[PDB]
């Protein structure tokens, strides 16, 4: 199945180095201005987003009015929120570079967040754009097998559940 999955624009913790998750950040200016190159470069097909704001307005400036959902939200830091990449615990650090064993106080573990995400990829029935977030795309890019790092506002399109199509990034 042919997905669009795009990584919303940039907000002030991708800068500063942040773990960022539920917490509501707006998009920069700059994060506005790569939403807005997104028009005309993604398909025209059904969209869905995640219901958080920097994720919402990425869709709206990408001339789209997508259906909103939560399951398309990055993981929940819980405690972990807006903490520095740098400052983090060695077994934090390790958990999310290897992308397991991570749980949070207070927040959705790696397993769970790929629950969520996988369970909701396979509910659709037809080819669709997703807005949504870094860790989404990543945990989609690396059950396909590859590197699923990708930069803020860059999209990547993929057939569900097989492989990678094209990544699709913009200056």
């Amino acid at each position: 199945m042919e997905l669009w999955l795009v990584r919303h624009g940039e907000t002030l913790w991708n800068r500063e180095g942040r773990l960022l998750g539920w917490t509501d950040l707006p998009l920069t200016a700059e994060g506005e201005a790569q939403a807005r190159r997104l028009k005309g470069a993604l398909p025209s097909l059904p969209a869905f987003s995640s219901d958080l704001l920097r994720a919402r307005r990425t869709a709206e400036m990408a001339g789209f009015s997508p259906r909103l959902y939560p399951e398309l939200r990055e993981i929940h830091f819980g405690a972990l929120e807006g903490a520095l990449w740098e400052t983090l615990d060695p077994r934090y650090k390790e958990a999310l570079l290897r992308f397991q064993g991570f749980h949070p106080p207070g927040g959705e573990s790696l397993s769970a967040f790929q629950e969520r995400v996988f369970r909701f990829l396979e509910g659709l029935k037809a080819p669709a754009v997703l807005f949504t977030h870094g860790g989404v795309v990543r945990a989609v890019l690396r059950a396909l097998g590859e590197d699923g790092l990708v930069p803020p506002g860059s999209a990547v399109a993929v057939d569900w559940p097989r492989r990678v199509l094209v990544r699709l990034a913009l200056d």
